[PDB]
């Protein structure tokens, strides 16, 4: 490159990883400075544009060349925002001659972009374990029985009129004549999810636990809250509760663990005694008097049968969190002895609270999404944090959260559907995650990744819960078709990619699945060993995600998107290490020329293929590797 009239795009690149931001999460007195990367005597001269919000206005900072790389093929311009208290967006004007180009979130631009600019949230922290870790999700019922004594039996009980029925481990979801889906018990409990932490902490290696709920209810998935402060009898009691978390917080079985809950604010259920539909309660619920103690904990249109609810629901009242300071917001976040605060204090000290139906959220019946709806989550996070700064909020959302953590005082971060789960479903699969048609080449996922991952703060998008499947979608595994090599693809994007890699218990082994309730099948264990090749690489791919750290806060930058044979690079790096990921999403092999002089890799220097074992030098800056159809690999150093 030269000083040619002429901005190369090729050789551009930054994004807030290690090497071009010194200051990711700074306080407000901490300055920022920024590194941009340029191909060596490409440009003459570079500008930082920011908006800062302290006064509406755009700011300049002109920058100055600071360094070559190691190979001397990049020259690194830098320039750096005053440290304050505001949030700030940046971009890049940056220009050789009469050449201009832009460059933010979204990348290189000919024009200057009016969105996906770089985030600076001074004093917004994102928990750094959640960051470095990886999450098994576990539906309590279908994991693991570890206590016969406390399974719900065929006829145990009944519930708006139908008996409970139980299946036994490994036979279908559905219920039988007479019964209802929702009232299916496999046995999984709590005892069980402890003594099988050998296998999440050390098998697979996971050092997070997200369950889905654990309190009293009625139904299998217990979205309909009975009792937040009891956990439900099936699962065991409050004890079970603290023993598990004790063993998951224990260094002496494996890594320290953590443990996330999910909390289900929006409603409760019917049986609640706030409302108390059936009367399984003495005292008088507000479904059962206009005079209840707990009447204005909802919102009635005709009282008692037309109420706000979640989706229209019956079954799932929707709470009324009224102003602040109101008596709901005190049970659920405020009290020291509300849900919120009451599992996240001693002797309980879980670490996070996964929000169930967050974006509806709000008072007198509204549907959320809306100033009350983000005024709420604004107080739970100082509620939660004030407890323990280190406890995680994940809220559940399906498109774009940036309404949730942008302005970091809400959300850590969110449920990745748009960002994670549906690109590499449509990418791999073919199909949406609702297993419906739906297919996108490699420079379309590429595309979509760049762009969801644009709608957030790095530290937000280091945060994600990236799942492939979940409790509420179709299994991977089904809308593969079975293709157990779709399954490894996947695994070795999503250990390698921005964002928590979030496991769906069963996900690991292949487990299929149509839709809810067939996507909460009972885990088969004699399929969970490394005998089951997607659980043997899951192990490495988990091993390997934990030795780099790159993998988990590095940068991350496009290497290749080859849509004739369906070849997708990109490199994971940090000061450090420098990897290079290649996948290969087509049905036959193919022999990958990977341009590692990119990530700086050294001529001369080696990589090694974590996926395969074999070691490769680099040439020319390229590194030669073949890699089979649906399969990839993991190229560091
Ligand atoms: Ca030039
Ligand atoms: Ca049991
Ligand atoms: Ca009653």
């Amino acid at each position: 490159a030269a000083n040619d009239n002429n901005v190369e795009w090729n050789g551009l690149f930054h994004d807030q990883g290690p090497l071009f931001d010194n200051a990711p999460e700074p306080t407000s007195t901490q300055s920022v400075t920024l590194k941009l990367r340029t191909f060596k005597g490409d440009i003459t001269s570079a500008n930082i544009k920011y908006w800062d919000t302290a006064d509406n206005a755009f700011h300049w900072v002109p920058m100055v060349w600071d360094s070559n790389d190691p190979t001397g093929t990049f020259d690194y311009w830098k320039g750096t925002i005053p440290a304050s208290p505001s949030i700030k967006y940046y971009r890049f004007q940056i220009n050789d001659g009469t050449s201009t180009a832009w460059y933010n979130g979204n990348g290189p631009s000919s024009t200057e972009p009016n969105a996906d600019d770089f985030y600076i949230i001074p004093n917004f922290k994102t928990p750094d374990w959640l960051k470095n870790g990886v999450m098994y999700q576990i539906f309590p019922d279908r994991f693991y029985n570890g206590d016969s004594s406390n399974d719900v039996q065929t006829g145990s009980y009944t519930y708006n009129g139908t008996p409970t029925e139980k299946k036994a481990w490994g036979s279908s979801v559905y219920a039988d004549p007479g019964y209802d889906n929702s009232l299916v018990f496999f046995g999984g409990d709590l005892a069980g999810i402890d003594q099988k932490l050998g296998y999440i902490k050390k098998t697979l290696g996971a050092n997070i636990l997200y369950l889905n709920p654990i309190f009293k209810a009625p139904t299998n998935h217990k979205y309909d809250t009975q009792d937040y402060m009891a956990v439900d009898p099936a699962f065991g009691d409050n004890s079970t509760l603290q023993t598990l978390i004790n063993d998951i917080h224990s260094t002496a079985n494996g890594p320290k663990g953590y443990l996330i809950l999910d909390g289900v604010f929006n409603h409760t259920g019917d049986s609640h005694p706030w409302f108390d539909k059936y009367n399984n309660f003495s005292s008088q619920g507000a479904y059962e008097s206009q005079s209840s103690p707990w009447y204005n904990y909802y919102t009635f249109y005709t009282w008692p049968d037309s109420y706000a609810s979640f989706l229209g629901f019956n079954s799932l009242p929707k709470l009324n969190y009224g102003n602040s300071g109101s008596a709901v917001r005190g049970v659920i976040y405020n009290n020291s002895n509300s849900v919120a605060k009451t599992y996240l204090n001693p002797p309980y000290s879980v670490d996070g609270w996964r929000l169930d139906a967050a974006q509806y959220v709000d008072a007198n019946g509204n549907n959320g999404s809306d100033v009350t709806n983000h005024q709420i989550w604004s107080e739970f996070r100082n509620a939660v944090k004030g407890v323990n700064s280190n406890a995680a909020i994940i809220g559940e959302y399906w498109g774009n959260a940036n309404p949730w953590t942008a302005q970091g005082n809400q959300w850590d971060a969110a449920t990745n559907f748009d960002g994670f789960t549906q690109p590499v479903s449509e990418w791999i699969t073919g199909k949406d995650y609702q297993n419906n048609s739906a297919s996108i080449s490699t420079t379309q996922f590429d595309s979509w990744l760049r762009g969801t991952r644009a709608n957030y703060p790095t530290n937000v998008q280091q945060s994600m819960m990236n799942f492939l499947s979940n409790h509420d979608i179709t299994r991977f595994a089904t809308r593969s078709g079975g293709d157990l090599w779709k399954t490894y693809l996947a695994l070795i994007f999503q250990m390698t990619y921005v964002g928590t890699p979030t496991i769906y218990y069963g996900d690991e082994y292949g487990m299929q699945g149509g839709a809810d309730p067939d996507n909460r099948r009972s885990f088969d264990w004699s399929q969970a060993t490394p005998s089951n090749s997607a659980v043997a690489l899951t192990q490495k791919l988990i091993t390997i995600r934990n030795q780099y750290p790159a993998l988990r806060t590095g940068s991350f930058m496009t290497l290749i998107t080859d849509d004739t044979n369906k070849i997708y690079s990109y490199g994971r790096f940090d000061n450090v290490n420098r990897i290079a990921v290649v996948l290969n999403n087509d049905s036959v092999s193919h022999t990958v020329n990977v341009p590692v002089w990119q990530l700086s890799m050294p001529n001369g220097s080696t990589v090694t293929d974590k996926i395969t074992g074999h070691s490769y030098t680099v040439q020319n800056g390229m590194v030669t590797v073949a890699v089979d159809g649906h399969y990839g690999a993991v190229l560091a150093q």
